[PDB]
Parts: C-alpha cells; sequence; structure tokens
C-alpha cells in the first residue's frame, strides 16, 4: 500500500490528517476533493500532492458544523460553486487603481469589479467569517477568493451578467446592518399621513431616484387608496445609503457623493463602470483610469454617506 499524507478542510482554518491510497481516486476516499478551485474528485494521488490542503463536501457532524460556522450556509451546492468560481476568478488579475484593488476585464466581470471597487468605500462588517476573512485580503490587493464567494453567495456563474444593485442586496443580507433604521412618513390628501420604520438592508437601499436630497425633499409614489401620495426620509440611522433608479444620464459634483455605478447599453447585457469623488472625479473600467471634474453620464447606483439624519419639514 502507497500512500502520501493530505489535509482535508472546508474552511481551510481546521485542518484534517488524512492518509490517502494511491491506487484509488480522492472521490473514492473523502467524497468530492477540491484542490485551489480545481475538481479532483476523480483523479488520484500525485508524488507533488503529499501534504497539500484539499477542500472536501463536508460528510460528518464536525465538518457540516465547521462549513456552518465558517460560511454560515448549510447548502451541499455551495462548496462546489465556490471552487467553480475560483478556478476563474484566480486567474483573474486585480490591479491598483487609484489606491482601490480593481478587476482587469474578463469573463462578463463590470458589475463583480463595480461592486468590489464600492466594497472598498462603504463601511460594512461581513456576518460569515468566510466573507470577512476574504474582504481583508482584497482590500490589501489579493481578491481572488473574495470575488468567488460573492459569485458563490449570489448564485451567480462566472461569464453570467449580474447586476451590482442585485449583487450588493445579497452582500449586505450577508452583513450586520441591525443598527440600520430608516422612518419614512407618506403624505396622502385622503388617507393622511403614516409613518413606517424599515431595518437593516430595506433601511441603506431605495429604488426609484439617484438623489439622497430629492428623497429627503419627498418622491411622489403611487397609495393604496388610488391618490397619488409624498414618500420623504424622516430619520436615517446608517454608515451609508445606496440610491439607485433605472441608468438615465445624471450629473455627478465632486464632493456630494462616495461613488457611484454607470451602466451602458441594452438591460441586462450592458457594461459597467465606476465613478468614485476624490479630489477630482474618477472612472475605473477595470484595469482603465480616466479622470475629469465634472460628469454626466448613464448612472444607476450612487452611495452617500451617513451617520445620523433627522428632517426639518
Ligand atoms: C430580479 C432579477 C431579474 N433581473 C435580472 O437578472 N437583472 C439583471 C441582470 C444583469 C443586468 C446587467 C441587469 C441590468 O440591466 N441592470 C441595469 C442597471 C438596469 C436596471 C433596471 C432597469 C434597467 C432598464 C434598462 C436598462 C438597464 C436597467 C439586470
Ligand atoms: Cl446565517
Ligand atoms: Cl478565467
Ligand atoms: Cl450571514
Ligand atoms: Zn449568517
Ligand atoms: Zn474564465
Ligand atoms: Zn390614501
Amino acid at each position: 500500500v502507497r500512500t502520501i499524507k493530505v489535509f482535508t478542510t472546508v474552511d481551510n482554518i481546521n485542518l484534517h490528517t488524512q492518509v490517502v491510497d494511491m491506487s484509488m481516486t480522492y472521490g473514492q476516499q473523502f467524497g468530492p476533493t477540491y484542490l485551489d478551485g480545481a475538481d479532483v474528485t476523480k483523479i488520484k494521488p500525485h508524488n507533488s500532492h503529499e501534504g497539500k490542503t484539499f477542500y472536501v463536501l463536508p460528510n460528518d457532524d464536525t465538518l457540516r458544523v465547521e462549513a456552518f460556522e465558517y460560511y454560515h450556509t448549510t447548502d451541499p451546492s455551495f462548496l462546489g460553486r465556490y471552487m467553480s468560481a475560483l478556478n476563474h476568478t484566480k486567474k483573474w488579475k486585480y490591479p491598483q487603481v487609484n489606491g482601490l484593488t480593481s478587476i482587469k476585464w474578463a469573463d462578463n466581470n463590470s458589475y463583480l469589479a463595480t461592486a468590489l471597487l464600492t466594497l472598498q468605500q462603504i463601511e460594512l462588517k461581513f456576518n460569515p467569517p468566510a466573507l470577512q476573512d476574504a474582504y481583508y485580503r482584497a482590500r490589501a490587493g489579493e481578491a481572488a477568493n473574495f470575488c468567488a464567494l460573492i459569485l458563490a453567495y449570489c448564485n451567480k456563474t462566472v461569464g453570467e451578467l449580474g447586476d451590482v444593485r442585485e449583487t450588493m442586496s445579497y452582500l449586505f443580507q450577508h452583513a450586520n446592518l441591525d443598527s440600520c433604521k430608516r422612518v419614512l412618513n407618506v403624505v396622502c390628501k385622503t388617507c393622511g399621513q403614516q409613518q413606517t420604520t424599515l431595518k437593516g438592508v430595506e433601511a441603506v437601499m431605495y429604488m426609484g431616484t439617484l438623489s439622497y436630497e430629492q428623497f429627503k425633499k419627498g418622491v411622489q409614489i403611487p397609495c393604496t387608496c388610488g391618490k397619488q401620495a409624498t414618500k420623504y426620509l424622516v430619520q436615517q440611522e446608517s454608515p451609508f445609503v445606496m440610491m439607485s433608479a433605472p441608468p438615465a444620464q445624471y450629473e455627478l459634483k465632486h464632493g456630494t457623493f462616495t461613488c457611484a455605478s454607470e451602466y451602458t447599453g441594452n438591460y441586462q447585457c450592458g457594461h459597467y463602470k465606476h465613478i468614485t469623488s476624490k479630489e477630482t472625479l474618477y472612472c475605473i473600467d477595470g484595469a482603465l483610469l480616466t479622470k475629469s471634474s465634472e460628469y454626466k453620464g448613464p448612472i444607476t447606483d450612487v452611495f452617500y454617506k451617513e451617520n445620523s439624519y433627522t428632517t426639518t419639514i
């Protein structure tokens, strides 16, 4: 019996001593087994494999509990979807652009680069340690794992067309936004006034206008009675807000926003770029950078800083 030693793990923190028979495939001894993203289930052991760390699908209670504690999911497909993505994201380039980790364009990844650039500019703590650890590594320039996890958590495959607002929404559901509170007043001529409090993700995202200012002053929404009604922001408690709308020509002014998603072309199959407000306006298109003092173009998301806001209406 000829038998190299390996480490199996689900989280790459808790490592388990295994000794594998070299005649038998990984699959027959561990179930599904990955190396650096690459499915090696059906492959048998090489000599250059001795000592390395393989991810396995959890097949005992120890590993199921370690997988939940690391990823915050029991979904049995999660590991395989993460590894399939990693197999591509490890080949992407992550250039520093204007002090931010970006992604050189590949595999329809503009939405992922736009999301990654945005997450380096807003205050967020991820609940799953997997995501938090990968986020720190991405901020320091090694973003392959983090991008693979974003795809796995969003149920997206490499190449699939993605929406930055939907991606941010899924990521926010995996983050600690409990202290986040939004109070709205709705004013109708007939039913009158009703206030509602939103918490968590719904406290930081709005779909309908790009202007935080315009949200504060009020926006026109259909009333359940039949009238048009006015919805306006009463109180906001969050470190940022995300304002979204269908793409339309919009003017971005230096110093009045943190960053924004530019979207050009048809529904679904267009291209995102990222506008960030520094000492001037920078436009990050993957590996490409341009700057200008002014900007007008097709914007679909604008991010703004917040801490505590109460209206004077
Ligand atoms: C609820 C999920 C079903 N929708 C999608 O898969 N949407 C999706 C996927 C990928 C992309 C790029 C988009 C998308 O086109 N988003 C932009 C920002 C967008 C968002 C909203 C309305 C739009 C209208 C016209 C053109 C673009 C619009 C939308
Ligand atoms: Cl959870
Ligand atoms: Cl690739
Ligand atoms: Cl979570
Ligand atoms: Zn969780
Ligand atoms: Zn690829
Ligand atoms: Zn009414």
